[PDB]
C-alpha cells in the first residue's frame, strides 16, 4: 500500500463510522480533526481514532489501551490480537453508552 491508497481506505473507514453513527441515531458525537476522529459519549468519555499515515495504520485508544490496525482481508485487523476494528468498536461503544451501533452490517 502507498500513502495515497491508505488515505482512500482510511477516509472510507472514517466516513463509514460517521455514517453508521448517523444511521443508528445513537447519541454519539463525532469530530474529525484531520487525522483524528474523536467519539464522545453522553457520559463525557471518549474513544480516540487516529491515522498514522507513514505506517499505514489506524489506531484506537480506549479508556485502558491502545490498538493498532493494518488493512487485511478487506478489513482493519488488530496487529497483536487479530480482532476486526469495527466489531471491536461496536463493543466499546456499547460499554460506554449502552447504545448499539453496528458498523459491519
Ligand atoms: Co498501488
Ligand atoms: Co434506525
Ligand atoms: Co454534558
Amino acid at each position: 500500500m502507498n500513502d495515497s491508497e491508505f488515505i482512500q481506505l482510511a477516509d472510507q473507514l472514517y466516513q463509514k463510522i460517521e455514517e453508521k453513527i448517523e444511521e443508528s441515531g445513537a447519541d454519539v458525537d463525532y469530530d474529525q480533526n484531520g487525522s483524528l476522529l474523536t467519539l464522545e459519549f453522553e457520559n463525557h468519555t471518549k474513544l480516540i481514532i487516529n491515522r498514522q499515515q507513514p505506517l499505514h495504520q489506524v489506531w484506537l485508544a480506549t479508556l485502558e489501551n491502545g490498538h493498532h490496525y493494518d488493512y487485511n482481508n478487506g478489513k482493519w485487523i488488530d496487529d497483536r490480537s487479530g480482532d476486526e476494528f469495527l466489531t471491536f468498536l461496536s463493543a466499546a461503544i456499547f460499554k460506554q453508552s449502552k447504545e448499539t451501533v453496528d458498523f459491519t452490517e
